[PDB]
This record gives C-alpha cells, structure tokens and sequence, in this order.
C-alpha cells in the first residue's frame, strides 16, 4: 500500500539510527566481555539484540508502504576506550534518536499514518527504557567508585 | 457490636499512623528502585505490603466495633534525600507508631477489651521486626562503609 | 530523564486522583463486607487494586522525569451512608478523574511526550470501565428495586 | 449440480429470514449483557451463532446447486426497548420463519429435491427450540413477575 | 456514558463498513471452497471472522457510548465472478474502509475521545494486514500466472 | 416382516446400481494408483468402500422385508482410458443411480415405507456428495490444465 | 595476546566481508517475505543469522589477538529487484568473500596462527555451503521455469 514519502523517508532515517546502534553495542559488548565483565556484556549484548528487532519493524513497514530500506549509509560508530566512556556514548546515542523519533512521530499523526507513529511509540517507550538503564549505570560509578562498580561486573546477574 | 469510643479512637489514630507508613515505604521502595537498588526496593515494597495489611486488620475493626474509619487525615510524610536519611526517617516513625500502640494495648485491657488488644500485640510484634532490620541495616553502612553498602544492593537477595 | 514541568504536575494531580480513590474504594468495599453484602465487596476491593496499581505506574513514571511524587496531598473523601449512596459518589469521583486525564492527554501530546500519553490512554481505558460498571449497577436498583438488588449481592459471583 | 429454481428461490428466502435473525439477536444479546444481564446475553448470543451456521448451510447447499446466494438484502429488524419487548420480536419472527419452512419444505418434496427437503427439516426443528425457549421465558415473566426475573438473569446459569 | 454523537456517528459508519465485508468475505469464501480452492477459501473464511469481531467492538462501544447500533442499512457487495476479480474486490472495499479510519480516529482525538481512538488504531492495524495479504496475492497470479496460481490453492497450507 | 414388492424391487434395482459402481470405482482407484496417482487412488478407493456399504445396507433391508437380494445381474460398466474420461464415467452412473433413487424415495412414500425412504434418503446424501467431488474435479483439470493437474496427484494429501 | 598485524587485517577485512552480506541477506529476505515467498524468506533469513555469527567469531578473535574491529566501513550492496537477480547477487558476493578466504587462510599458515586459520577454515566451509544452495537454486529456475519455481516457493518445506 503506498504510502506518503516524507513518512518513509522519516523511517528510514530511524532505521539508520538503529543500525548504527546495533554495530556500536555489539563492539561494546564484546569489548566488556574481553575485560571480563560478564554483567556488562550481558546487558550490552540484548540492547544490540533489541536494537536488531526494531531495525527489523521498520524495514517491514517500509516495505509493505513500498518504499526502499536504506541499509548502505552507517553512521559513525563513536567507541570510546574505558567504561565510562563507552557509556556515555550509547546514551548520547540514545539521546539523539529518541529526538529523532518525537519529529516522525508528530508527522505521522499530521499525515493520518497512526499505524507508522503507534509503532514508532513502541520503540519510543523502549528507547526511553535504554536510556534508563545507562543513567542508572552511570551514576552507581559515581556512586560507588569505578572499582567497586568494576567489581560488581565480573558475573551476570539473573 | 458497638464498643468503647476511646478504644475506637486509639484504633483510627494508630490507622493514621499506617496510612503515612504506607505512603513513606512505597514511596522509598521506588526512588531506591529508580536508583538501582533493587534490594532495597524489594524489602521497603513489602513492608509497604506490610502496613498495608495492618491498616485493613484497623478498619475492620473499627466497623465491627460501630466506628466509622478516618482515612480522611494523612500525617507529615519525611522523605529524606539519601538512603542514610530515608531509612533514619523510617525508623523514626516506626517508633512513634510502637510508642502509641503500647498506650492503646494498656487501654483495652483496662477496658477489657482483649479481642482488641489481642490484634494490636500481633501489629507491635510485626512493627518491632521492621525495627530490628532498619538498626540492623543503618549500622551495616556504618560498618562497611557507604559505597560497599551500596554495591551490596543492586541485585536482590533469595 | 528530565521531561517538561507541566507534564509531571498533570502526573502528580492525576497520582492525586488515584490515592483519594483507593481510599474510598476501600472503605466502602469494607463497609459492604461487613453488611454482609459479598458480591459488592469483591467488586469494590479489586478496584482499589486497580487504582493502587495506577498509582504506582505514575510514582514510577514521574521518578524517571526526574519530579518528585507527591504523596502529602489528600482529597476530599465522599463516603456516603447507604449503597447506591456510595455507589454514586465513586462514579463522581470516576467522572472527575477522567475529565483530568484527558487534558492530561492532549497536553503531553502538544509536548511530544507520547510515551507518557500513551501510559496515561491505558489507564484512561481502565476508568472508562470503572464507569460502566457502576452505571449499570446504580440502573440495576433503578430497574429490579433496592431490596432484590440487596439479596442478589449475598454471595460472591464468579 | 443445477437444480430447480424455484428450491433456489426458497432457499434464498430462507437466507434472507436467517440474516436478519442473526442481527436482531446479536443486537440483543449485546444490550442485554450492557444492562448486566448475563444469563439473557449468553442465550441470545448462541442462538445467533445457530442462525449464523443455519446460514453458512444455504449459502452452500445454493452453490452446489449451481444459483447464486443472495446476501445484499436486508430485512426489517424490529428492535423493542425492553425485554418484554425485545423477546417477543424474536419471537414472532421466528415464527414468521417456521411459516416459510413449511412452505419451501413441502415444495422439495413435490420437486424430488429430497436433501434439500432433509436439511430444512432439520433447521426447522433447530427453529421450534429457539421458539420454545422464548415462549417459556415469555410466560416467566408473566409468573415470577419482572423484577423477579430481571434478578434471576444477573448470573448465567451452567 | 454518554458520549460525542459524531463519535458515534462515525463508529456507526465504521460498523457499517464492516457488515458488508463481512458479506462478501464469507460469500467469497464459499465460493472458492464450491470450486476446490481449499487455501484460499481458508484464508477468506478467517478474515470474515475477524470482521465479526471488529463489529463486535463496535456494538459494544456504541452502546456504552449511550448510541443505538445501525445494523439496518447494509452497502454494495461487489461480488465478482471469477477469483483475480473477486480479490480485487475485497482489497477496494478494504481501502475504502481504512480510509473511513483515519477520518474518525483523528477526529476522536480532537473530541477527546481516546479510548475510541485506541480501539480504532488497533482495528486498523488489522485491516493493513488484510490489505497486505491481498496485495501480496494478486501480484503471485501476476507472477507465477494463474494456471500454476489456482494449483497451488487446491489443498490448505499449515 | 413381509413387505410390499415394488419397494423389494426398486430397492434391488437400486443395489444393482451400487454393485456396478463398486466395481467401476475400484477398478479406476487402481488405474490411477497404477499411473501413480496416489491422491487419485486414495480417494476413487474409499468412494468404493461406501458403495459397499451402500450394498451392505439393501442386502439387509431387502431380507427383512422378506424378499430375495439379486447380487446375480450385473450392469454395463464404462471405464474409460484417461483419467478426464474416467471421472466423466463416474459422474454418469452417479447421476443416473440419483434419478432411480428419487423414484424410489417417493413411492415408499405412497406405500408408507418410511424406514426404507428414510435409509434411501441417507444414502442419497452420500451420492450427491461423490456427485460433487467429481465436478469439483473435472473443473480443475479444466482450471489448471491436465499436466499441472496431474502433478497435483502424484502425493496423497491429508 | 597480541598477534600479527596482517592477520588483524585480515581479519577485518573478511569481517567487512561478513557485514555487507548480512544486510544483503537481510534485506533480499524481507524482499522476498514480502511477495510472499515464504520459502525464500526463510532460507534468506538463516543465513544472514550464519552470517552474523561469523561476525561475531571475527570481533572476538580480533579483540584477543589485540586489534580493534572495524566496523564503520560498509561495503557495496547490490540490491537487485527480481528473485534471479537477487540470488545471483548473493552469489557473486559469497564467491568474493570465499576468495579472501583463501587468501588469509594461506598467510595465517605463514605467519603460525594456526588457531585463526582453523576458525577461517570452518568459516569457509560454511560459504561453501551458502554458495551450493544459491547454485542449486538458480538451476532449478533455469530448469523448471520461473512460474514453477515462484509457485514452489509460497510455503515453507520442513
Ligand atoms: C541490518 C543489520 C542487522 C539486522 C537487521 C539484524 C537482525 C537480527 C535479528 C532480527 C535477529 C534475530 C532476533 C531474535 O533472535 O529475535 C538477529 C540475531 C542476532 N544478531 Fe543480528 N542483525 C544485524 C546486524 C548484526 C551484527 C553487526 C551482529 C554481529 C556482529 C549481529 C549478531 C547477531 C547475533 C549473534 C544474533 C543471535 C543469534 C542466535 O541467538 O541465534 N547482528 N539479528
Ligand atoms: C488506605 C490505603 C491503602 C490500603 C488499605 C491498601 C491495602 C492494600 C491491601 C490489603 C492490599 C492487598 C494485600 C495483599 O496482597 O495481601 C494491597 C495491595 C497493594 N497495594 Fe495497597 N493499599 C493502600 C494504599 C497503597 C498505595 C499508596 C499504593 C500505591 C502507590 C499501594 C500499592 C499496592 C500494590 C502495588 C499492591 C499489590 C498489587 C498486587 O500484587 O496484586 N497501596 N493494598
Ligand atoms: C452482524 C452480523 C454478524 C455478527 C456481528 C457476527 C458475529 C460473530 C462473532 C463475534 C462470532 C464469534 C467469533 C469467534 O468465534 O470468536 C461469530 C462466529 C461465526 N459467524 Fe458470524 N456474525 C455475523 C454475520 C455472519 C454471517 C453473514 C455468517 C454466515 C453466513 C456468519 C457465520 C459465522 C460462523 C460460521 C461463525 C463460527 C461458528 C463456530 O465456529 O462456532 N456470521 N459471528
Ligand atoms: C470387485 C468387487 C469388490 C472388490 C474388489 C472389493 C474389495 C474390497 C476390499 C479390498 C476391501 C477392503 C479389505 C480390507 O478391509 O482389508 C473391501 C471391504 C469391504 N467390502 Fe468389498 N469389494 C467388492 C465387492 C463387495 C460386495 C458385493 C460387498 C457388499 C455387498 C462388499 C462389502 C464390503 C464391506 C462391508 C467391506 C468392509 C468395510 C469396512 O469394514 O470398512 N464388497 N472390499
Ligand atoms: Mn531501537
Ligand atoms: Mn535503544
Ligand atoms: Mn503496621
Ligand atoms: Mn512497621
Ligand atoms: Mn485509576
Ligand atoms: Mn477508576
Ligand atoms: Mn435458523
Ligand atoms: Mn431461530
Ligand atoms: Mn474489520
Ligand atoms: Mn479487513
Ligand atoms: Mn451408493
Ligand atoms: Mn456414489
Ligand atoms: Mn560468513
Ligand atoms: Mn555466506
């Protein structure tokens, strides 16, 4: 069902978004893992693992409304070298998107596309989700110290 | 069955005394929650629970007893903006509460009221255990020091 | 996640609703146990759940804006003295509450917080279903008179 | 298989009868369940799914022999206002369509159109329940008087 | 609760929409199974059922709304006489329908009336996919030709 | 118990037509398998197990009416060299054996035999059923063609 | 344990490989869901899920031996926008990546990594194992025509 340009150029948009944060949360991941912080790695690597689910929505929806996904621009990855900093990075990342998505979503409703901006708000209230995490991560660190907070990484929780 | 003005009132002040204790302990149990502290979420959110269930056991008693509950009246809730502080406020008003049902079950039994005064020394055995783990857990910081205090929380127990 | 002054004094003022609610909810379900009437206690109980839960969804919501909720403030309680009494102060109340939810709703809209619109259109949807319920009941003692409508709550449904 | 076309004008009409009796008695059930009244909801509810498979049977038995159901049009539903009312519609319309039954079934016989005959005549005796259970509901209310009755329907029965 | 005629105007509309798909899917679907066309008349039977229960939504909101359901007036069925027509038939009204959706859902939110809206975005969510099924299934007799097209409907998939 | 002699002569005019049916049906189930047209065998063998049947059920009627089962003439049997002309054979003798049981159905009728009208009517549902079967069938092969027909019958379905 | 440049390089270079093709895959299998090509969609689909494991082999050997995964270069996609074309594509890219293969395969030899060059072996087994579907493939459409082969591919096998 063809549907409205500026709609699928928003959702392709998001979708970079997406997969710039898949590839910038699995090095993450697995760079924690490498240090042998279990705990980290665990949680990094099913954000990378959501991340490639909401990718997948879009590119569903871009296509049934007959447009082309875009999956040859990457954006740029920006890694950081120690915990903290590599945190920090996602939740900008994060940041940035969820503003990102606000602008589609009000678009979508302007043009009638409630379907578009009611899946957009699933993936919203998850973004919000993301972000809540890393705050919360990110002051326990200034809360407790970097080497308690290092500590406290070596298992996964359950 | 209608009985005893005085005993009905001692019962709706020691009521107030769990309708604030409810509100203080949920509303502890979440910031600790949002903080990350999800043991201390999880022991605060039952002894909220807790109150909870004392309060019913008031105002059924109340209506038994032809009184009308007053859950109009709520008291001076002290947040505190640290977990030291949060739990001192909570120990503080624990004891406020313990003080006023030893004055009401020396009452009852004077009256002769011992259905009454029965419930309430099951109440002061359950208040004195909420106590005995705010002492046992404001002395742990103190002892281990504040930041492996907190490093101790952010997973619950079993 | 800082978010909007306006957005979380709507929030608070709706937490307001909720716990005037759950306390009225309560008492009468209470008042109605203890007259025997099983079938009106059952119902009135699981709605105080109902709102208790709402509540808390709220607290949780406000906590992450980074407001803080507010749980001095108490409303003004209507009890009533007879059934469709009390049944008639609840659906007030119920009206009320829905009347703040839904300039609540357009506003966060306005705002871009679709998230906290959204949340808020599901318990919007849960009151609306408060509201059918009484109004089918207060119609019940209207349509097969009060003393039918007092033995058909002797026993609890399922 | 072609044939008659005067049995595919009956069975038409007999279509036609059974579409406007699964509406009206949809309709009811859903504004019996609305006043609270389950036991009358629950009723109403599976006689329209008996009508809705009475119709699924012509609709087929057309096909096969080779005419074209027709299911543009509509007939007069007559709704009522209360319950008193809205049995009796069903009543007489069902009635009405016995007539029809009785009709189209001696006229198979005559054609030789023996299965088709077979299935009406099963459908008929489907008929003659829905109109015996209306009739005894009918003459309940006459009996046990209204408020009575409106009791009695608060809860399905098993 | 009474509430916002054009609201229930526009449910009406809606509800009305829906009669007539129900028609013509069933209709559909008996037709292709009368042919041997087991998938396909499978699939067109479970689209009828989702209709009746789209309208089931519908009655139910009108008559908490305080409205009276129109299931009186009945629209064109677009039957079709051969299967790339009758599918083609099926995805016009479909659209149509979706279109009446976007009207009334944006209305709803002016009005206010967010649980219609809910409940709206959520039957139309429905629809999208009726929509895409057809869509996909007119393009396979495009593609494979519809000799090989109708072979592959002879006996229902899993 | 004795019982009129043109009903024990129809209802042997009748078996005659079931043994010739048998006969062809079984052969052709064979034919088929023999090409390795499972689904063709499969279902042409289980056709003639009902004719079986069919048989089984004269034979006992016609001996307790007290009259002799004439299993000794035997009808022409036209089976056909290809499986278009093979399932047309089919048709004819079904359509023919109908019309004789129309006759025999209503001179029971005359004569009061209602038992064998009503044993006769049963297995007249059954023939109209193979009836539709092979039509269905003839369409297809000229729906999808021959060759893409026969590929549909090289696997049983289910 | 730090180890050798040039199979860090390498190693990246097959990783970029591995990321081009997983968006590829990805892509042309949502294609092909899309048209309804059930079968298509989900062989597609597994092997971009392969693919994306062998990333992951990749960033974590790169991580041990001391290097830095890249992955903010993407390659080419070529698209296509018909099924033999799509395949074809699929191809020529596998055929590419198995080239680097060997090449980095031989070196690890040279240079002693063996461990690297055990993991690339089992790596391009799996290729090889990508590429002899494709070819199969792309047989069976010049074979049994491009209608058949669409027809073949609207459900999935087991
Ligand atoms: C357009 C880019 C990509 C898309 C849309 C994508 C999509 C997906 C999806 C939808 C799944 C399945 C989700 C589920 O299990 O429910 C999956 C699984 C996974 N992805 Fe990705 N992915 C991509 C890139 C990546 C990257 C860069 C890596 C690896 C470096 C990766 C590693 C994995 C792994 C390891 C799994 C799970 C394997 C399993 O448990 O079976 N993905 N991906
Ligand atoms: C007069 C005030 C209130 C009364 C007497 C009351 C009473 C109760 C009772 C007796 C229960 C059931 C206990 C059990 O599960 O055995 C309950 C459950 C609960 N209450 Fe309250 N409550 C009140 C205020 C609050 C407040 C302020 C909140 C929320 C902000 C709250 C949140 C809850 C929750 C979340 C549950 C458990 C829900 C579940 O697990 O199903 N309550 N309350
Ligand atoms: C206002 C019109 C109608 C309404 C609202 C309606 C509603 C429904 C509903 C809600 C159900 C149950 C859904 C479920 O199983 O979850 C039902 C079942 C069904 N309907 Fe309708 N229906 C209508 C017209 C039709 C027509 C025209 C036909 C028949 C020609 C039909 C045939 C059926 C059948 C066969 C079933 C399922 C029976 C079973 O599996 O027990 N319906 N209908
Ligand atoms: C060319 C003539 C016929 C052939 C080759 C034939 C063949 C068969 C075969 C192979 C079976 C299945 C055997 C099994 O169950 O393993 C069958 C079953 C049977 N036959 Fe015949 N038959 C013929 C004539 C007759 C006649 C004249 C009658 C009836 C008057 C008859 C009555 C039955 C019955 C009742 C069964 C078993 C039904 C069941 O238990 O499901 N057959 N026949
Ligand atoms: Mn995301
Ligand atoms: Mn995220
Ligand atoms: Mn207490
Ligand atoms: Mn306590
Ligand atoms: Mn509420
Ligand atoms: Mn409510
Ligand atoms: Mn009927
Ligand atoms: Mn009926
Ligand atoms: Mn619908
Ligand atoms: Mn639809
Ligand atoms: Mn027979
Ligand atoms: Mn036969
Ligand atoms: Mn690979
Ligand atoms: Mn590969």
């Amino acid at each position: 069902m063809k549907g409205d340009t500026k709609v699928i150029n928003y959702l392709n948009k998001l979708l970079g978004n997406e997969l710039v944060a898949i590839n910038q949360y699995f090095l993450h991941a697995r760079m924690f893992k490498n240090w042998g912080l279990k705990r980290l790695n665990d949680v990094e690597y099913h954000e990378s693992i959501d991340e490639m689910k909401h990718a997948d929505r879009y590119i569903e929806r871009i296509l049934f409304l007959e447009g082309l996904p875009n999956l040859q621009d990457l954006g740029k990855l920006n890694i950081g070298e120690d915990v903290e900093e590599m945190l920090r990075s996602d939740l900008a990342l994060e940041l940035d998107g969820a503003k990102n998505l606000r602008e589609a979503i009000g678009y979508a409703d302007s043009v009638h596309d409630y379907v578009s901006r009611d899946m957009m708000i699933e993936i919203l209230r998850d973004e919000e989700g993301h972000i809540d995490w890393l705050e919360t991560e990110l002051d326990l660190i200034q809360k407790m110290g970097l080497q308690n907070y290092l500590q406290a990484q070596i298992r996964e929780e359950g």
